[PDB]
């Protein structure tokens, strides 16, 4: 049994990006779970091999992590064109991990037969025929499958918390007291804007000390619909595997998602935030029947709840304490189920 994972759009080599290092997590745990896996990539490197040193059909699991398929600037993206031929050459299933709702599989042939650089490709080179089976990080398959309307060979659905790896990993860590320097932080991108009406509720004019850090910038906010006036402070993006310790830095993290993600998808800034130093505030919208944690305390309706509960966080240290306690003992029960995890990770790429 010989496991090959890549990443259908972005280069892999270490963890000074994301899509790398959600690979290269992905690759880790499971290693972790006693499976034989290698990550294909562009070139050879400490965790990766080459599309052209090895043959995609000495595998006999082929995963590939979602991303997207567009192609900006001059040259051609060789991250999505090598991974797409790689992926038109194997004869069995592939199995699609869908993390990302804006992210679903797509062909590239179709956007790039009209490209300047055509030329440089073939339909029968990038053109993927393999049954293909997505992974759904969303419970709802429904709307895994309205996403893939336009792929036919797209033949199977099955629900997988793929993003709870954060938590699994054999080397984590609870993130530790930590001196705060904010009120309320938020790490993420701007989204193409899917999810402005919530950033801007409970992240501006608040009227706190909020961070916004990531590659999201304030000159990107300017839909007439979600007016504001103070915006939190932008700060650039960091690694991935420092998020937790980012998050720490406030007394509150806060946990909003696209409108498709609400009761469907946990995503993986659920454990980042849960397991750091900052207490959770979940968008009642995002988790209306509240099974992250059974404690309303951690939910909040609207802005002005959201300042309510950060100034009684701030103006006790004991009831920051005591919800911190909660979501860390919490964290630990589903960490407790990684037995379970693991076999159902694998019984989803049918092992
Ligand atoms: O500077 C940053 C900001 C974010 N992230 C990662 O990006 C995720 C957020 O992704 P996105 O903005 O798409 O939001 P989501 O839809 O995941 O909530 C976080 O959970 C982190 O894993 C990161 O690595 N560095
Ligand atoms: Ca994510």
């Amino acid at each position: 049994m010989k496991i090959a994972i890549i990443n259908m759009g972005n280069n892999v080599i270490n963890f000074k990006t994301v899509p790398s290092s959600e690979t290269i997590y992905l690759f880790k745990v499971i290693s972790e779970m006693g499976l034989n896996v290698d990550i294909i990539s562009l070139k050879n490197g400490v965790y990766t091999k080459s599309f052209d040193e090895v043959d995609v059909n000495d595998y006999d699991r082929l995963i590939v992590v979602n991303s997207s398929i567009n192609f900006f600037g001059g040259k051609p993206n060789l991250a999505i064109l090598s991974a797409q031929k790689f992926m038109a050459k194997y004869k069995s299933k592939i199995y699609y991990l869908f993390t990302d709702i804006r992210l679903p599989f797509s062909q590239s042939w179709p956007n790039v037969k009209n490209r300047p650089w055509a030329y440089l490709y073939t339909e029968e080179e990038l053109l993927i025929k393999s049954p293909i089976k997505v992974i759904s990080q969303g419970i709802n398959l429904d709307i895994a499958k309205a996403a893939h309307k336009k792929v036919d060979n797209v033949i199977e659905f099955e629900y997988f918390p793929i993003e709870q790896y954060k938590i699994h990993m054999n080397d984590f860590q609870l993130s530790k007291p930590t001196k705060k320097t904010l009120d309320v932080i938020y790490g993420g991108s701007f989204r193409s804007g899917q999810r402005e009406s919530k950033m801007v509720e409970f992240l501006f004019d608040t009227g706190l000390n909020i961070e916004f850090f990531g590659n999201a910038r304030e000159k990107q906010f300017k839909n007439p619909k979600y007016p504001w006036t103070k915006a939190p402070v932008f700060t650039g993006k960091i690694p991935m595997n420092m998020v937790s310790e980012k998050n720490s830095q406030a007394i509150a993290a806060l946990i909003i998602g696209d409108k498709n993600y609400n009761d469907n998808f946990i995503t993986l800034r659920v454990w980042e935030t849960m397991a750091s130093d900052a207490v959770m505030l979940i968008d009642e919208e995002f988790d209306t029947k509240h099974r992250i944690i059974n404690d309303a305390r951690f939910y909040v309706n609207n802005r002005a709840e959201l300042i309510d509960r950060v100034n009684e966080l701030k103006h006790s240290d004991v009831l920051r304490k005591e919800m911190l306690s909660i979501q860390h003992d919490i964290l630990n029960k589903t960490r407790a189920k990684k037995a379970e995890w693991q076999d159902a990770f694998k019984k989803a790429i049918d092992l």
